[PDB]
């Protein structure tokens, strides 16, 4: 049994709600949140910019000591950092942003990441402005990730077309 509460549960393993991901880590406290990272860790907008605003810029600062060792991610890649406030963990899971001419086939890569821990709250990879089409990022999540996920949709508009197109 965990914490997460009026989740619609697609699948054996995936979730999702109409939820405000800040709101829903404030709320959860989830060991693990993902975040819509670049390979910058540059929180400017959508999933980064409202996490890190959440944060009150502490994930920003501690992505810019982590970039400054280390280097950018891979497109597909990840890594653990903080969960601030919001969480114990964040996983910066970096999708494809078609809006750069991203392969959209790395998809599946980023998705993988998401199985090395056992249950987090994530939003849609690659969606919002990363320019991908949700309803594929959706499919490619179910196919993908087998540990559990509760996925956050921002829009209610399109959690209704997600729900109602889902196979
Ligand atoms: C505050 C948020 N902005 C964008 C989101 C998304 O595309 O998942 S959540």
């Amino acid at each position: 049994v965990n914490s997460f509460s009026g989740y619609l549960k697609l699948t054996d393993n995936v979730y999702i709600k109409n939820a405000d991901i800040v709101e829903e880590a404030k709320k959860v406290k989830p060991t693990v949140v993902v975040n819509a990272a670049n390979v910058y860790l540059k929180h400017g907008g959508g999933v980064a910019g409202a996490l890190n605003k959440a944060t009150n810029n502490a994930m920003q600062v501690e992505s810019d000591d982590y970039i400054a060792t280390n280097g950018p991610l891979k497109v597909g890649g990840s890594c653990v950092l903080s969960g601030h406030n919001l969480a114990k963990h964040c996983l910066h899971v970096v999708g494809p942003n078609v809006n750069k001419g991203e392969d959209i086939q790395l998809l599946k890569s980023a998705y993988e990441n998401f199985n090395q821990h056992e249950v987090l709250l994530a939003p849609l990879l690659s969606a919002g402005i990363f320019g991908a089409d949700p309803i594929h990022s959706l499919r490619v999540c179910v196919d993908t990730v087998r540990t559990n996920v509760y996925l956050a949709v921002f829009d209610k508009n399109l959690y209704d077309k997600l729900v109602s197109s889902f196979l």
